[PDB]
């Protein structure tokens, strides 16, 4: 299944749910702007090896475009597109002056060495210099992308410019010593965290004391259970990974179960928790569900049966829209993956601020400032939610596009 033709059938069932012109939706179905490269390295052999490389800019109605870069042996065009296009409507589902982008490479970064990986950085900022800045388009770590690699990309990006701008913010996510954020290591969590406490508000029960599964023990996951035991008083009862899961209705110690992860490769076998599946992790009775691991473990087979009151999708699309319809019809409050989530790019747009600003926040600042978009974005989606009586997801890409239609509509992109 083509990941663009998705993403499009997406926006098209988004834009049943609202008033938006025939021309602006064809605008939207397609990105503004692509450019593919040919990223040529060295290789520690001598040889020169040519990569392909890729930027989708969707839209920048509402701003420069932001979005990761992927460096993936698998990645493809239309996953590029598809993802930038989905980018579009995450940064304006959270209101920042954002538009849509994304970028990769064909490559297998498992078998490239460290001067090979900083070689394929700068060649690629090489390529790609002349559809990239601070105003035009941001990059962003991705899957296999970490911050030493933007490190190297920004280094490259201001011998080319020639420090003639603020180089520092033409890309997010790099080290703290260089235009680096506090708070970027548990964006995605602290965000989550607020949208389950929002949501929790919504519903009118508190969460003191209340139960959270967790699927998915990485660094998302596990902030995740940390963040929610602490600041949201949440009992942790279950916590699980690929290997397996374990269950404790007295309650787990994220920062043991870390330990014992990181110390016998798995979180199986905890003392005084039983072995239990992620199946049965899903289907446990709690209050909170935070799948925080790979997609679509909430299917039709399994959806029936789900007990907790709400499902916080922290990862990418883990409900499949059939589960939507079950869950929603079961009464099961669900928040949108792109909302939920939504904190690790709000952070990053904090890091541009910062870095376009030239000057930098502490964390409570960023935490602050995080709280106040992660609680206005959720309530406009809830209200949304509430007013067009359609799913909290349609709600949110009810949102987001209505939002990026304004945006072109005040350009005079689109005259109706
Ligand atoms: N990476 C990020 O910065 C953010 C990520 N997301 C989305 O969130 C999810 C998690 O992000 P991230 O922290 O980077 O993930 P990680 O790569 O850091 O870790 C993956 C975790 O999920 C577990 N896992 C993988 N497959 C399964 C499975 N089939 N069943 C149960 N557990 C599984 C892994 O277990 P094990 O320990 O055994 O390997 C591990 O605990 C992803 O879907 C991602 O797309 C979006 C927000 C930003
Ligand atoms: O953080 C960013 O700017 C983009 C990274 C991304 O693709 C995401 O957070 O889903």
């Amino acid at each position: 299944i083509d990941p663009f033709e998705m993403a499009v059938k997406q926006l098209e069932r988004a834009a049943q749910y609202m008033d938006i012109s025939e021309e602006a939706l064809e605008w939207l179905k397609k990105p503004m702007r692509i450019v593919e490269v040919s990223v040529p390295i060295e290789m520690d052999d001598g040889s020169v090896k040519v990569f392909t490389g890729f930027r989708v800019q969707h839209n920048w109605a509402r701003g420069p475009t932001k979005g990761g870069i992927r460096w993936h042996p698998a990645e493809t065009l239309s996953t590029v597109k598809a993802l930038a296009t989905w980018m579009t409507w995450k940064v304006a589902v959270v209101d920042l002056p954002y538009g849509g982008g994304k970028g990769g490479i064909i490559v297998n970064p498992k078998e490239l060495s460290e001067r090979e990986q900083e070689r394929l950085a700068r060649a690629y900022i090489r390529a790609v210099y002349d559809v990239i800045g601070p105003w035009t388009d941001i990059p962003a770590p991705d899957v296999y992308t970490n911050p030493k690699i933007m490190g190297w990309m920004m280094d490259e990006y201001e011998t080319i410019m020639r420090r003639k701008g603020p180089a520092f913010g033409v890309i997010t996510g790099k080290p703290l010593s260089i235009g680096g954020s506090l708070g970027r290591g548990t964006a995605t969590a602290q965000g989550a965290i607020f949208t389950i406490r929002e949501a929790a508000k919504a519903l009118g029960i508190d969460l003191k004391g209340k139960k959270i599964a967790v699927q998915g023990y990485g660094n998302a996951g596990y902030y995740t259970a940390k963040l929610a035991k602490e600041q949201l008083g949440m009992t942790v009862v279950a916590v699980s990974d690929s290997r397996g899961g374990i269950y404790n209705p007295d309650g787990l110690d994220p920062d043991e179960v870390l330990k014992w992860k990181r110390e016998h490769g798995s979180v199986k076998d905890f003392p005084g928790a039983t072995n239990i599946t992620n199946e049965e992790l899903l289907e446990l009775e709690v209050d909170v569900l935070a799948p925080a691991a790979i997609e679509e473990v909430i299917t039709e087979k399994n959806a029936d049966n789900i007990k907790a009151k709400i499902v916080a999708e922290v990862a990418n699309g883990p409900v499949t829209p059939e589960a939507d319809d079950i869950l929603r019809e079961k009464g099961i409050l669900q928040i949108p993956d792109f909302l939920c989530n939504a904190g690790g790019v709000t952070v990053s747009y904090f890091e541009w601020v910062q870095n376009i600003n030239g000057y930098y926040w502490t964390e409570e600042e960023v935490r602050e400032k995080l709280d106040k978009k992660m609680t206005k974005a959720f309530w406009e989606v809830y209200n949304t939610h509430k007013d067009k009586n359609i799913h909290m997801r349609d709600a949110a890409y009810v949102v987001a596009v209505s939002r990026v239609y304004q945006a072109m509509k005040d350009r005079g992109w689109v005259k109706k």
